[PDB]
C-alpha cells in the first residue's frame, strides 16, 4: 500500500504513457539528460537504491512502501513483463532487457522498470542516453545526431522537465545536455540541474561549485542540487548504495564549502529525491485539468486527417483507438 | 643566437603571417584549442614558462636561446609594440594588449607574444579562445557561435595542425574542441591530443587515460601526450613555474599507472616541447616547396577578379601589393 495522496496523479501518467499515446499527447514528463560519463546512471542508482548496468528510453518508476516493507521490482519491455525477486538482481534484468531491445543505433522503445521499496521516491523519470560528440569505437558516425533527436522528442514539449545531470568539476558553460536544455527552454524555466562528483572538485575551485548551486552562474527557476554517488573504486568493490548514502551524508556535513549548500537543503540523494516527487506532482498537476480537452483538439485533428486522406487508413484507426482508450483512462480519474 | 637550422622556417612562417596575407593564403600553423577550463592556457603557461592573465588570437612566438642566455619578451598588437623587462611582467602586457584589442565580442586581431628564453622551445603557436556552449553571464548569446567561426578560420585549413587540450578527468566522446577536429580532420591525420589533469583523475579510472594517450581510443596519427600543470590551489599561492616542472616530473615518475606514459615518451611538458617543434617543423617542411605557386596562383586569381570587378578596387590594390610582399620575402629564404 502507497500514499493515494500522491499515487492516482503519477500512475494516470503512467497509464497514459503505456498506452503508447504520447506520439499525439504530450504528457508530463522529467527526462534525465547528461553528457556521457556524467554520472546520471549513478544518480538514478542511488534514487532507486539498486544497481544498473555498465541504448534507448528507461522508464523508472519508483514506488514508496509505507505498507508491510516487501521489496519488489518488475521490468517490462515489449510483450515480456518479469517480476524482479531480489534488489541485486535487478542489473542482470535491465542487461537482458537493453538486450532484446536492441537488434543493431539507438532505440526508441521503453523500458520500464518498476521498483517498490521502503527506501524509494514516489517518482517517475525518464533517462535518455548520455550525449556524445565525438564518435568512438565501432558504434555510427551519427550516433551523436541520434541521441539528440531522441532527446529532442522529449525535452522540446512543454510538459517535459529536463533533469541536467553535470559533474562538478567540469565548467557549467561547456555542458551540451545544459546546452540542449537553454535551446528549448531559454527563460530557464523547466531545467533542473543535478551536479555529481563533488569530491573531485580542484581544490581552490569549490567556491565555483557553490555559485552555480546557488544559482548564480547559469539561473534556473527550479534550482540546482549537488550530489556524491560511488566513485569508480567503490562501484569496483560493490560498495553497497546504503553506505553510499551514509558516506554521502558524512561527505557533505564536513565539507568546508559543501555543507553550507546541505544546511541551505541543496544538497544529497534524500533532499534530491523530495524535490523530484514536488517537482513531479506540481508538473502533473498543471497538465491534469487540460489533458481532456488536448484529448479532444488531437482526436479531432486526427479524424480531420482521416477525412482528408482515406475517407495508411489502418494505422489512424489505430492512433484514434489510442486516444480513445486515453480519454476512457482518464475519465476513470482518480480511481 | 638561436640556432639558425630551425629557425629560419619558423621565422619565415612569422614574417609572412605579420604582413597580412593570411586572408588568401594558408600558412603553416598549430591553432591550441579546447573547450573553456580545460587548461589550455595552463599549458602555455609551460611552455613559455610565463604567467598569462586569468577574447582574441594569440600568437606565441618562443625562441631557445642558445647563446647569452639573457630572458627577453615582446608584445605587439596593432600599431604598438612593446619590450617587456622581466618574465613576470609578461602576464601585465597582455592584460594590456587584451584591453586595447577589444573595445565591446571575439576580435580577429592579432596579438603577438615573443619570449627569448633558455626554457622555451622553438615554436610558434596560436591559441585560440576557449569554446563554450551555453551563454552565461552578461556576454552576448551568440559567443559560442563567433567563437567557433574564428576556431573555423584557422582548423578547416589543410596547413593547419590542431592541438587539441582535453582534461583526463572528462570523456574523450564529450569534448567540443575534439569533435570540431574530427569535423575538418576525420582520417584524425593533423591534430594532436593533450591531456591536462591527470591529478584530478577518479581512482579505479585511470586505465581509461591511458588506453587514451596510447592511441586506443579516439587515434589521431600524431598521437597525444599528457601534462601535469599547476592547479588552482598552487595559482592561487604563486608557485614558480619552474617548481611547477619538478612536481611534474615527480607526479609521472611515483605515479601507479601514468609511470608507463612517462617511460613511453608521453608525458610531461619538457617531452611535449619537443614534440610540437618536430611537428612544427615537419608542417613548414612540408609548406616550402608549395608556397611559391600558390602565392602566385593566388596573386592570379586575385589579378582575374581585380579584372572581372573594377578594370572596391584600393583594397584588391592593397591585398595585391600584400602578396607581391610575400613573394619578395620568400625569395629572400632562407636569409
Ligand atoms: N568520485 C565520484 N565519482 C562519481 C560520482 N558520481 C559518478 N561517479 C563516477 O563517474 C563515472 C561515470 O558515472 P556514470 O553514472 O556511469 O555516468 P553516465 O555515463 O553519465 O551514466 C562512474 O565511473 C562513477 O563511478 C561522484 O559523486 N564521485
Ligand atoms: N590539478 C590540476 N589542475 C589544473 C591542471 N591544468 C590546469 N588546471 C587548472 O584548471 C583550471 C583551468 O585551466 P586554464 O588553463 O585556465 O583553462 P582554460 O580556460 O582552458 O585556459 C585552472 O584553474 C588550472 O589551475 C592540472 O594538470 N592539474
Amino acid at each position: 500500500q502507497y500514499e493515494e495522496k500522491v499515487r492516482p496523479c503519477i500512475d494516470l501518467i503512467d497509464s497514459l504513457r503505456a498506452l503508447g499515446v504520447e506520439q499525439d499527447l504530450a504528457l508530463p514528463a522529467i527526462a534525465v539528460i547528461g553528457d556521457q560519463s556524467s554520472g546520471k546512471s549513478s544518480v538514478l542508482e542511488a534514487l532507486s537504491g539498486v544497481a544498473l548496468p555498465r541504448r534507448c528510453p528507461l522508464v523508472l518508476k519508483l514506488k514508496k512502501l509505507v505498507n508491510e516493507d516487501k521489496w519488489r521490482g518488475k521490468v517490462s519491455y515489449q510483450d515480456y513483463e518479469i517480476e524482479i525477486s531480489d534488489a541485486s538482481e535487478v542489473e542482470k534484468e535491465i542487461n537482458k532487457a537493453q538486450n532484446a531491445i536492441a537488434g543493431e543505433g539507438i532505440s526508441h522503445e521503453l523500458i520500464t522498470l518498476e521498483i517498490s521499496s521502503r527506501d524509494v521516491p514516489d517518482l517517475t523519470l525518464i533517462d535518455l542516453p548520455g550525449i556524445t560528440r565525438v564518435a568512438v569505437g565501432n558504434q555510427p558516425a551519427d550516433i551523436g545526431y541520434k541521441i539528440k533527436t531522441l532527446i529532442k522528442k522529449y525535452i522540446q514539449r512543454q510538459e517535459t522537465i529536463s533533469l541536467v545531470v553535470v559533474p562538478s568539476n567540469v565548467d557549467i558553460a561547456t555542458t551540451e545536455a545544459l546546452s540542449m536544455a537553454q535551446e528549448v527552454d531559454p527563460e530557464g524555466d523547466r531545467t533542473i540541474g543535478i551536479l555529481t562528483k563533488p569530491d573531485l572538485v580542484d581544490k581552490g575551485t569549490e567556491d565555483k561549485v557553490v555559485d552555480v548551486v546557488r544559482n548564480l552562474v547559469f539561473h534556473l527557476k527550479k534550482g540546482y542540487m549537488i550530489v556524491k554517488c560511488r566513485g569508480q573504486q567503490e562501484i569496483q568493490d560493490q560498495l553497497s548504495l546504503s553506505e553510499a548514502l551514509q558516506r554521502e551524508k558524512i561527505f557533505f556535513e564536513n565539507h568546508p564549502y559543501f555543507r553550507d549548500l546541505l544546511e541551505e537543503g541543496k544538497a544529497t540523494v534524500p533532499s534530491l529525491a523530495e524535490k523530484l516527487t514536488s517537482e513531479l506532482i506540481t508538473h502533473i498537476s498543471k497538465s491534469l485539468p487540460l489533458l481532456e480537452n488536448q484529448i479532444k483538439e488531437t482526436h479531432q485533428r486526427i479524424t480531420e486527417e482521416l477525412q482528408k486522406y482515406g475517407v495508411k487508413r489502418k494505422f489512424l484507426k489505430e492512433r484514434l483507438a489510442r486516444l480513445t482508450q486515453a480519454r476512457r483512462r482518464l475519465a476513470q480519474f482518480p480511481g
